C-alpha cells in the first residue's frame, strides 16, 4: 500500500533532486504571483523564487512572538523535509520575517478541492474513488513513517492538480505553533469527529470521520449537516445553523449518508464505515484499503486530469 511504481518514485526524485539546488529560503527572494486562499489562519499565495527560478506556495501565517518561540516553530516544521510521499504536498522549508512564519511548499495547479467542488457543483462518484485512495495512503504515510495522524482532514486540504495527483497539506507538525495558535482561528471544527467534539478518544479513526464527511459533501455539492430535505435533493439530482448548534448535530444526530439510487450502493456503504460514530466500530486504514470500493476504484483507470482541466478551465 505504500510501494511506489516508476511514474512516482521518478517524481519524488525529481522534486527532491530540484529542492536540493535551493539553499536557505530568504524574504526578498519572493516574488508574490498570485493568492491562493485562506482557510486556517493564514494566507497563501503562489510566488517565484527568484534564484531558483521554481514557482512555489507560500503560506503566510501572522504572528507576533519573541525569537525565542518562533525558532521552536522552525525546528519543528523542519520535520517536514522527511515526509516524502506522492500523497503529500512537498516541502521547501520555512522560515520567520517582519512579523510572520512562511510555509514554502509545492505549488498544486488545480488548487484544493473546495474550489474544485465549487466550480463543478459536485464531483463524480468514479472521480471521488481516485480521491478516497490518495487521501487512505496519505493518512497510511503520516502514519507509518512519521507516527503522526493529520487532524484535519477537509476539501480545502486536499490539493489537485493538472498531472492527476491528489496530495495532503496542513496537518500538525509542530506542537509548538499549534499551542502558539491557541484561542483559534487555526480553522472550522464542522469536519471534526464526534469522539473528538466529546474531547474523548482520538486516533486516525478521526481523520477517517473527516474523510467521509469531505466525500458525501463533495458527492453530493453540499455541507452534509443538517441532512436535505426531500425538496432539496429534488433540485441536486431531478429524483442556516449555527457553528455551534451544527457541532451539537454531529455529537447527538445520526451520522450524514449518501441519497441512495444516484451512487453505487459500493460508495454508499465505504462512506457509511468511515461515518460509524463508535470510533472502534468504524473503519481503519487497513480495512479501508480492501474495502469493495477501493479496489474497485483502483482497478478503474480514472482520467482524474483529464477530468480536472475541463471542470476548472486548465489550458
Ligand atoms: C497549505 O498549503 C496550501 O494551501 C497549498 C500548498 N500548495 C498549494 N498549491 C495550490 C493551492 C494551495 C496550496
Ligand atoms: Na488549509
Amino acid at each position: 500500500e505504500l510501494e511506489l511504481d516508476e511514474q512516482q518514485r521518478k517524481r519524488l526524485e525529481a522534486f527532491l533532486t530540484q529542492k536540493q539546488k535551493v539553499g536557505e529560503l530568504k524574504d526578498d527572494d519572493f516574488e508574490k504571483i498570485s493568492e491562493l486562499g485562506a482557510g486556517n489562519g493564514g494566507v497563501v499565495f503562489k510566488v517565484s523564487h527568484k534564484p531558483s527560478g521554481l514557482v512555489m506556495a507560500r503560506k503566510l501565517i501572522h504572528l507576533e512572538i519573541k525569537p525565542a518561540i518562533r525558532n521552536q516553530i522552525i525546528r519543528e516544521l523542519q520535520v517536514l523535509h522527511e515526509c516524502n510521499s506522492p500523497y503529500i504536498v512537498g516541502f521547501y522549508g520555512a522560515f520567520y520575517s517582519d512579523g510572520e512564519i512562511s510555509i514554502c511548499m509545492e505549488h498544486m495547479d488545480g488548487g484544493s478541492l473546495d474550489q474544485v467542488l465549487k466550480k463543478a457543483g459536485r464531483i463524480p462518484e468514479q472521480i471521488l474513488g481516485k480521491v478516497s485512495i490518495a487521501v487512505i495512503k496519505g493518512l497510511t504515510y503520516l502514519r507509518e513513517k512519521h507516527k503522526i495522524m493529520h487532524r484535519d482532514v477537509k476539501p480545502s486540504n486536499i490539493l489537485v492538480n493538472s498531472r492527476g495527483e491528489i496530495k495532503l497539506c496542513d496537518f500538525g507538525v509542530s506542537g509548538q505553533l499549534i499551542d502558539s495558535m491557541a484561542n483559534s482561528f487555526v480553522g472550522t471544527r464542522s469536519y471534526m469527529s464526534p469522539e473528538r467534539l466529546q474531547g474523548t478518544h482520538y486516533s486516525v479513526q478521526s481523520d477517517i470521520w473527516s474523510m467521509g464527511l469531505s466525500l458525501v459533501e463533495m458527492a453530493v455539492g453540499r455541507y452534509p449537516i443538517p441532512p436535505p430535505d426531500a425538496k432539496e435533493l429534488e433540485l441536486m439530482f431531478g429524483c442556516p445553523m449555527a457553528i455551534f448548534e451544527l457541532l451539537d448535530y454531529i455529537v447527538n444526530e445520526p451520522p450524514p449518508k449518501l441519497p441512495s439510487g444516484v451512487f453505487s450502493l459500493e460508495f454508499q456503504d465505504f462512506v457509511n464505515k468511515c461515518l460509524i460514530k463508535n470510533p472502534a466500530e468504524r473503519a481503519d486504514l487497513k480495512q479501508l484499503m480492501v474495502h469493495a470500493f477501493i479496489k474497485r476504484s483502483d482497478a478503474e483507470e480514472v482520467d482524474f486530469a483529464g477530468w480536472l482541466c475541463s471542470t476548472i478551465g486548465l489550458n
